[PDB]
DNA sequence: GTCGG
DNA sequence: GCTGATGCGC
DNA sequence: CCGACGGCGCATCAGC
């Protein structure tokens, strides 16, 4: 793509901050820049172009200078030398191992991957099922699949509950042509602001999920969130389909739009929606919007009848779903 | 790392 | 058990 | 020119 060099540069320069450095500050800086370059429709042509775009500053300048100049960049050149930091790196690519655990790893001489399965003992339930499906977890999911998955999902929760409302989110929501996973929102009308009238409800839809082994194994479960794994059935003498990330989010069912525009994204998305609604004075989260006080203190919840709702109190124009991708 | 209080 | 902090993740 | 940057669920640990 256009800038699509200058993007990656940056990009892996956030990473390395997350999860080498440990500096998510500058992971969030050259997250936010990549993000503004990535919509720009011209191509750069010198660091000083960029700099007039919004969270690109001197140092990002300098390095895009360079890569232009050059193709390459010294300070990525020298991080991809480091073992120490590209064992880090990699170590995080493990779900449930985040930047601290990589290091701790790393710094006990786990260094690879044949390193994690002679050390079982020291991993955690959430990072050996990381570990187990490691594979299939780098892995995209095509919409195809998405699709015959969706159609599950749907028709479970149907069997238990027909007033049951799912929502399949994420880049599927905004037209993608393949997903990291699958994000599923769900609603109840025994599940409001107002209150818990059924115990279990998102309980319910897990274990029928699990009775009809489509959900294969549990990362985290509460009373509002599941974090798993799934897969599809596969025919006889056909490979297996790889095994996939599966999140659920119970959202209370008159917080609907809320919900469905934070569980839609982008992340960088809804970290630029909630930062601009911060300067018209606003606070989002996934349950509402609310304005802020003079103290700091948000205000009651603003009424919301669509996503558009939303955009229109920040005096955004409505974006699609597909246009809220990066 | 960037931008603003 | 709790509150608060941290780690991991959406 | 130093200090703030979306917002939150779940799991675990520290210090009660
Ligand atoms: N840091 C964050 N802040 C706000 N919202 C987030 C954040 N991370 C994730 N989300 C929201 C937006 C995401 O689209 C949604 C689902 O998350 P996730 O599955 O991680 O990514 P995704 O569906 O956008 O892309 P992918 O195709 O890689 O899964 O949750
Ligand atoms: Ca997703
Ligand atoms: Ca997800
Ligand atoms: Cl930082
Ligand atoms: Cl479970
Ligand atoms: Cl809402
Ligand atoms: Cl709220
Ligand atoms: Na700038
Ligand atoms: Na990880
Ligand atoms: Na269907
Ligand atoms: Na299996």
């Amino acid at each position: 793509t256009l800038n699509g060099g200058i993007t990656d540069m940056l990009t892996e320069l956030a990473n390395f901050e997350k999860n080498v450095s440990q500096a998510i500050h500058k992971y969030n800086a050259y997250r936010k820049a990549a993000s503004v370059i990535a919509k720009y429709p011209h191509k750069i042509k010198s660091g000083a172009e960029a700099k007039k775009l919004p969270g690109v500053g001197t140092k990002i300048a300098e390095k895009i200078d360079e890569f232009l100049a050059t193709g390459k960049l010294r300070k990525l050149e020298k991080i991809r030398q480091d073992d120490t930091s590209s064992s880090i790196n990699f170590l995080t690519r493990v779900s449930g191992i985040g930047p601290s655990a990589a290091r701790k790893f790393v710094d006990e001489g786990i260094k690879t991957l044949e390193d994690l399965r002679k050390n079982e003992d020291k991993l955690n339930h959430h990072q050996r099922i990381g570990l187990k499906y490691f594979g299939d977890f780098e892995k995209r999911i095509p919409r195809e699949e998405m699709l015959q998955m969706q159609d599950i999902v749907l028709n479970e929760v149907k069997k238990v509950d027909s007033e049951y409302i799912a929502t399949v989110c994420g880049s599927f929501r905004r037209g993608a042509e393949s997903s990291g996973d699958m994000d599923v929102l769900l609603t109840h009308p025994s599940f409001t602001s107002e209150s818990t009238k059924q115990p279990k409800l998102l309980h319910q839809v897990v274990e029928q999920l699990q009775k009809v082994h489509f959900i294969t194994d549990t990362l985290s479960k509460g009373e509002t969130k599941f974090m798993g794994v799934c897969q599809l059935p596969s025919k006889n003498d056909e490979k297996e389909y790889p095994h996939r990330r599966i999140d659920i989010r119970l959202i209370p069912k008159d917080q609907y739009y809320c919900g469905v525009l934070y569980f839609t994204g982008s992340d960088i998305f809804n970290k630029n929606m909630r930062a601009h609604a911060l300067e018209k004075g606003f606070t989002i989260n996934e349950y509402t919007i609310r304005p802020l006080g003079v103290t700091g203190v948000a205000g009651e919840p603003l009424p919301v009848d669509s996503e558009k709702d939303i955009f229109d109190y920040i005096q955004w124009k409505y974006r699609e779903p597909k246009d809220r991708s990066e």
